């Protein structure tokens, strides 16, 4: 019983402002977990969408700007993909932008210009290991939904670079899920 | 935002014994609400699942017995169609079948055997005047799924020929339903 | 070294009476394990079937009844396949069949009749997060014939309806399994 | 229930020196039995392949030499194909080589050189008649895998010239054998 | 970000002298690490290959001699792909070959002759249910370049019949492998 | 063994204010070296990427600006590509564009205009003589990927207008490079 959907989320970031005179980056991860797109439902129903199995077949990262087009100091990132849970370790001002080299790269301009990413996740079976699937729609494996347990995808990671003035986001992750095996249950009243 | 699925419930009809010698009926009505399918939900959800309109394409009416192939005093009985919710009023014997004549009769036969009725309900809309639209499935109307107060569908009456022995059924309706406008609400936690 | 082979299991299952009136249910659980079908060799082969590798295709179950076809107090119930080790609780006497609107849902007419199911199981790799992979006879996972410690397959899950006599059950649960690489060992005498 | 495996063995055999200056031959013969090439199983299962019919399809005797490449005195030799378990008798030297004359005669190069032999062997049925049957894949009689009692298949013997020194040779024999009616009996545990 | 390339690695195994008269085989393990290819780099590359992912396509184990020609007492041996990190125990003097009656066996012939294996090996992801993928290059899973702790992939075991004299050999193992994800991290200086 | 990859680095160049009332430009040299787009590597491996030779196939020098939208006293430049390593002598307030009437002049909108300019340079074989080759990928040069004394490739000087204010950009230089002869060397540990 498939269910293709799209479920949303948003929410902000922040680059502080630096002193420092040099072009340094911030660097920062983002995860994807699914009880934060899908809350938990009510009764003996534990989710909302009353399905038993899930796969995550897409994610869009958009990174919506809440500077004005007048914000000078303009700069130039980089947002990369990051399907392994091992990301460039978090900073504040580091002195070169790691995630330019990636093959994965998309060059962010800074901070008043819109930014997507449209990319496939994938789940962290064994964070030891660190083994994911190449894309397949037939064979990406079905997860279970949880009740209050699911498991991060991952997928993104970013490098912005540091300004003057402060540069916030609006930052609205939309996940397009594919569900199986309708499962409500209707008990009497 | 459409989505068919099959919703089902399970409930008991008896029809007593009567020393009555002459062939008489018992009547009975039988109406669909989405309440007695649907549960509640929880949270800014407020049914189980995530839509806002609905329709009801078909009805699956399966009179399941419960009683042996070895149970005599059989008898015939009818089964029809009633889309006005104006049923023959109910009675315990009935010195007739008033189903019999009805263009949507089908026969009952009656203790040990399986009554099956696949049919197309119609919604109460105004019980004053009783109207109903024809099957056309490009023109069916869209209801709301409301909270706690979704309309009576109709659509069967009965007529079952009494005996000495008490005739049991487990009556199991199961409804094909076809939802839109996925309305999910992801608040946080 | 392929060889397609078949393997077979017989056992028991009752529903015992309850003295509750109203329409309950009993719900129970199945899993499949190769350590039930294949017992242990001997000398230096640990396994009485001389292979490495295996992996199960399909599995057969068959509810033969023990009862007769003259048994009153007859239901229905609703045998469905869940490959992810999450059954639903274990219970004598439930106020509803919770398989029934399960899309693998089959219908079990009682207590004298014979119910089939023939599905593909999935192994139970990670309890944690439940994955499994979808039908695919090319790209199925081949397992280690272990020794005494093999893993559990799951795929099936039943809801029986009550009734005032005890419903018997002989199950016979068939596994058609398909093995690799041959590894006979001939020691001297 | 047809099962074409391959079954092998390996152990050695020598011919000894001798002082004689003449040309003589050390005869011996080779007959093949599948006990020393199947174990006995345990349990319910006798044998260790759960099958209860067998037939021996082909043979292949290899004589993989023990010798250096530069050893002298070399020598030359026949292995002939002797169905019927009446060989020449046994001798250690004597003044010809009996299996050179013998249609089925293959020349031995000795002793540093590889002797293959691949044929059809039958089984010793009555060794008072010694009556076999022609190669007819379809017509084949098929034998009972019996516990610890089966009977001798038969069809090679040698004649190697002898030499003032030791000659070694590991022998492999292969025997592809074709099972058939799968047998396994699987008792709870 | 896809390279394909070819790394190696030499090291010696021996077989030391046994005075036992009978035909007997020493027994070991092979198994296969990204270590001991790939060093460790320098700086913000933890790697000298930098690149995030990779998988292993092939290896070639190449038993080369160091034994001459005019070396006696030859054997016979057996090398078998044991994808299962499950070998037949390390033996010193066994009295047969394990390795024999596998359907992946190829003959080593002893002392002085060169033996190559070609073949696809499989990451021990869980060694407690040694589970693993049929090869299908478009499905291969891919791993992670872990900086010092990589998963040891496995495919090789031997059978090498002992002798008076000492068997010595160079194995030079080749993996095949393809990278991905070109991860190169340039600071100042 | 050719890898064809892409380097990139990025840097800043300002264009300080004048008070001078006339158009005057301000002109300077930019050079490419692979040191700076190559780290030193570690161990016997000398360089980060493990490759003998390399030839620069093409440039792109990015110049992004650092400037808003509404600033004044906007201005007209020139870039222009120099193979030879004689620039127009670097001036703070020359009194004319001498880039302007160059082939290869692209002109340079100011302050707040992005600016990209994509060639093949040609490296710096003999200074006094400054001699190169023409476009040519089968018959280009192979140099060696030297440890710390690589050669410069030269061809781009600018000529940017002056103005009141000051001028900054962040210069993203991207090398697409081609390597030869994959020479990793890995000891033991």
């Amino acid at each position: 019983g498939i269910f293709n959907t799209r479920l949303s989320r948003t929410f902000g970031y922040t680059i502080k402002r630096t002193t420092v005179k040099t072009p340094s980056w911030a660097v920062d991860m983002m995860r994807f977990n699914i009880n934060d797109f899908l809350p938990p439902g009510g009764g003996s129903n534990p989710r909302s969408v009353p399905f038993e199995y899930y796969r995550i077949r897409k994610v869009k990262v958009e990174f919506w700007p809440c500077s004005p087009i007048t914000q000078g100091d303009r700069g130039v990132g980089s947002s990369a993909v990051i399907l392994d849970d091992n990301f460039v370790t978090k900073a504040t001002a580091l002195t070169y932008d790691p995630y330019v080299n990636y093959s994965s790269r998309h060059t962010i301009t800074q901070p008043f210009s819109y930014h997507s990413r449209y990319f496939t996740p994938k789940p962290v079976l064994d964070s030891t290991i660190d083994y994911f699937q190449p894309n397949n729609k037939r064979n990406q494996l079905w997860l279970r939904l949880q009740t209050a347990g699911n498991v991060d995808h991952v997928g993104l990671g970013t490098a912005f670079e540091n300004s003057i003035y402060d540069q916030e986001y609006n930052i609205r992750v939309t996940m397009y899920v594919q569900f199986r095996e309708f499962n409500l249950k209707d008990p009497p009243l």
